[PDB]
């Protein structure tokens, strides 16, 4: 790396991973589209093996993003609209509380108060048809934005329905692959466990449990490399070959919805360029992040705009993830971290590091 991109990094990392007390710690910068990766500390503390650029962290909400653009991608392709209904994909949805909620809605977290989780006891598609049922909604749809992981895990759901595919392989298929993502997993393989990290909470090791959309919320499992390749994706989508993919990848980073000065798009969320610090840091906060909060409707939607701060954390119960990103000057970071530690560390480091370099 220059040295410049070196010392932002050491500088600033070094005292998150002593500060935070991070087991183990992977970054790369995007800078003028070029990758440069860092690695610190243990992946597996208990057998001593390090982190390294070939080690998968648990994403956890990151893969929101990847939903996000898989869903894009079925819009491109014209299977799906996000001005469809949810009951056309779904009409065994038959409470009158999901009329005039639309796939918008569900990707976007403004159906009316979906819950942020879908509950542990809630397993088979009849289990989840029934938790859908009876859910009341606190809002008329497309008021009020409720970050959820039943909202956009649904959206992930029906997306793929037309496509005849599951949600892994569609993902695999139309995402992963054609973007090269190799070592990035839905469902770690054997081959791959020996590069899979553990998380620590409470210094207790934990790899994420099953759960009811899981993949499509919060499941996927990547590299610092493969990630590193996400952010150019989506830094540059015009350099994808694919048709569909270079338009999912350009509708996910749309404007959908704006509280504050945060917008909603499919799975990311994006301020104007240049962003005060303290807005992206204290918005990164859980209770302003996860809190109900009144939305604009974007209408219609603005096409990705360059001059934007592209962000998204991500938390499993031993992970902590976070991926920003500025188009307009070809600029991004991934730190991939196997401690959940707060989410404003995460942005303020980020944001000293592109800061300095921008
Ligand atoms: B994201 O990242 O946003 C998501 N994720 C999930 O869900 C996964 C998990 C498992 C266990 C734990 S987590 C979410 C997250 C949250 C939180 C975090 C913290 O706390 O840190 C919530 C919701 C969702």
């Amino acid at each position: 790396a220059p040295q410049q991109i070196n010392d932002i990094v050491h500088r600033t990392i070094t005292p998150l991973i002593e500060q935070q007390k991070i087991p183990g710690m992977a970054v790369a910068v995007i800078y003028q589209g070029k990758p440069y990766y860092f690695t610190w500390g243990y992946a597996d503390i208990a057998k001593k093996q390090p982190v390294t650029q070939q080690t998968l962290f648990e994403l956890g909400s990151v893969s929101k993003t990847f939903t996000g653009v898989l869903g894009g991608d079925a819009i491109a392709r014209g299977e799906i609209k996000l001005s469809d209904p949810t009951t056309k994909y779904w009409p065994e949805l038959t409470a009158k509380q999901w009329n005039g909620i639309t796939l918008l809605h569900l990707a976007t977290y403004t159906a009316g108060g979906l819950p942020l989780q879908v509950p542990d006891e809630v397993k088979s598609s009849s289990d989840l048809l029934r938790f859908y049922q009876n859910w009341q909604p606190a809002w008329a749809p497309g008021t009020q934005r409720l970050y959820a992981n039943s909202s956009i895990g649904l959206f992930g759901a029906l997306a793929v329905k037309p496509s005849g595919l599951s949600f892994e392989q569609a993902m695999q298929t139309r995402v992963f692959q054609p973007l090269k993502l190799n070592h990035t997993w839905i469902n770690v393989p054997p081959a791959e466990e020996k590069n899979y990290a553990w998380g620590y909470r409470e210094g207790k090791a934990v790899h994420v449990s099953p759960g009811a959309l899981d993949a499509e919320a919060y499941g996927v499992k990547s590299t610092i490399e493969d990630m590193a390749r996400w952010v150019q994706s989506n830094l540059k989508p015009l350099d994808i070959n694919e048709k569909t993919l270079q338009q999912g990848i350009q509708l996910a980073q749309s404007r959908y919805w704006q509280t504050g000065d945060m917008y909603q798009g499919l799975g990311w969320e994006m301020l104007d360029w240049p962003v005060n610090p303290d807005s992206i840091i204290n918005g990164s906060d859980n209770k302003i992040a996860l809190a109900a909060r009144p939305v604009k409707a974007i209408t219609p939607p603005t096409p990705a705009v360059r001059a934007s701060w592209v962000h998204k954390t991500g938390a499993t119960g031993g992970f902590g993830s976070y991926v920003a990103f500025i188009p307009e000057k070809e600029l991004g970071i991934v730190m991939l971290a196997n401690k959940n530690y707060p989410n404003p560390a995460r942005v303020d480091a980020a944001w000293q590091i592109l800061n300095a370099l921008q």
